């Protein structure tokens, strides 16, 4: 998928978590947001695409998502045990890692 | 070590998977396949050998390996609940990713 | 963080686990080890400066984190369950990883 179909399916399912009722909701959602962080790792931002493939930003912003990723693991290891607002949040606490990156690429 | 190895390694515990009978010869193929799926990260396929490391092919290529190991550690949650159906289930899934890599770049 | 933050984070927080007496200690002492190996897969060792970022030796060196922090989480996953020698015990293992990366780039 694109980039931006990525970002929105992450921005999309944060507040799916954010109104969810129980905790299958919230696993679903996470579930999602994982595989959409590691697709976007795959593309080329728009600020960088005039930059070398191999240039540290490219890097930097890649392992921004393996970040992304094995936080949204941490909130879903609390979904699976059905501990609904510790798992909200936790995904609450994502929007420090995705304004991280924003602020250098977005 | 080589790619051909870990991909032996891959499929012979992924038949391990799909003839077993408990939890715990799930969880131990499970293991080694992220470690074979792990270490084929730092190859480069013979098919993109004529493409720069850090080529949108290459990253594909190394993303997918990132994709593969965590729904092999989802089939390892499962098999540690003792949900073994349902982690030879997420093993049959697995497939998918192995068939989408194989299709692009084998 | 700088690599050199990053190894002392990892150095100390493994001390920490050695010397820990329940699961929350563990717990806390492998979570901090996990960021610190995602923000090191950021850097560039001084013996691979020279090097292009996209080279297969950083390429190794970047997944050796990736491994990393899949065998810590291994271990977080003994100790969430309470299985805190058993997890003293897995994170003692991760040793066998840091000497490997040690060996080749440090
Ligand atoms: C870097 C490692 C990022 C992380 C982590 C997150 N985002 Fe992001 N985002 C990033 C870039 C380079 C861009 C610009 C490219 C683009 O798609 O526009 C964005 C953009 C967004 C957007 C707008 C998407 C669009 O329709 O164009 C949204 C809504 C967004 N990002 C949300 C978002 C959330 C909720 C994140 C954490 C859960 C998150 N992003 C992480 C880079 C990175
Ligand atoms: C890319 C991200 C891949 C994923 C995910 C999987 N495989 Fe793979 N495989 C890949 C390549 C590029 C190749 C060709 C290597 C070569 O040198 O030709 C392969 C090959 C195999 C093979 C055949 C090995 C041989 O001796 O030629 C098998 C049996 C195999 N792959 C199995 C396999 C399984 C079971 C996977 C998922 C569980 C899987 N692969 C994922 C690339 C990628
Ligand atoms: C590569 C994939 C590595 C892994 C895994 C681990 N370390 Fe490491 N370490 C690495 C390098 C390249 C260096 C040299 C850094 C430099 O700038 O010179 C280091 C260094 C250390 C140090 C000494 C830090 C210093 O004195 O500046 C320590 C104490 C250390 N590393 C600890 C450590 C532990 C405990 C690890 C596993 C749990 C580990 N490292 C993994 C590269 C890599
Ligand atoms: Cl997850
Ligand atoms: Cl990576
Ligand atoms: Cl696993
Ligand atoms: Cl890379
Ligand atoms: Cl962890
Ligand atoms: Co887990």
């Amino acid at each position: 998928a694109d980039l931006e179909d990525n970002m929105e399916t992450l921005n999309d399912n944060l507040k799916v978590i954010e109104k969810a009722d129980n905790a299958a909701q919230v696993k679903d959602a996470l579930k999602k947001m994982r595989k959409a962080a590691l697709d976007a790792k795959k593309a080329t931002p728009p600020k960088l695409e005039d930059k070398s493939p191999a240039s540290p930003e490219m890097i930097d912003f890649r392992v921004g998502f393996d970040e992304l990723a094995w936080e949204i693991h941490d909130a879903a290891h609390l979904a699976k045990e059905g501990k609904v607002k510790e798992a909200q949040a936790a995904a609450e606490q994502l929007k420090t890692t995705c304004n991280a990156c924003h602020q250098k690429y977005r």
